[PDB]
């Protein structure tokens, strides 16, 4: 049992809300949020740049220190770094980013990272200003994620689109 509330249940694991995930994050403080970024971890727009402002900017300071020792991320991968005020860890998953002509076969292979933690705090991925087909994205995830997910959707004509659409 966890404190996700008012969620829509999906499958098995996957559930899902219209719902601001920065908000979502402050109330429950999951162990993980998962962050919808880029292979640079510039966190500008969207998921990326909303939960980077409720964070006053530490998350970006925080990753641009990751990115000075390690370099950039792969499409597909991701890493583990701290959720500041908004969790115990943040998830940084790289979808493919359609507006920048990145290979949409690459949503699974981001998706799976999702396996390697029990339960997250989620966005859609490659969804939005990313620029993928987001009922294409929510199928991927649940035939992909095995673990415990909870999907906060942002924008509310996207969530029940979502909603009404699913198989
Ligand atoms: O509308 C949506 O769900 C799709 C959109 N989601 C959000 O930007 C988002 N989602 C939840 N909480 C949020 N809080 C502030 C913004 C935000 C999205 C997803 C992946 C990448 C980019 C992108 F734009």
């Amino acid at each position: 049992v966890n404190s996700f509330s008012g969620y829509l249940k999906l499958t098995d694991n996957v559930y899902i809300k219209n719902a601001d995930i920065v908000e979502e994050a402050k109330k429950v403080k999951p162990t993980v949020v998962v962050n919808a970024a880029n292979v640079y971890l510039k966190h500008g727009g969207g998921v990326a740049g909303a939960l980077n402002k409720a964070t006053n900017n530490a998350m970006q300071v925080e990753s641009d220190d990751y990115i000075a020792t390690n370099g950039p991320l792969k499409v597909g991968g991701s890493c583990v770094l701290s959720g500041h005020n908004l969790a115990k860890h943040c998830l940084h998953v790289v979808g493919p980013n359609v507006n920048k002509g990145e290979d949409i076969q690459l949503l699974k292979s981001a998706y799976e990272n999702f396996n390697q933690h029990e339960v997250l705090l989620a966005p859609l991925l490659s969804a939005g200003i990313f620029g993928a087909d987001p009922i294409h994205s929510l199928r991927v995830c649940v035939d992909t994620v095995r673990t415990n997910v909870y999907l906060a959707v942002f924008d509310k004509n996207l969530y029940d689109k979502l909603v009404s659409s699913f198989l």
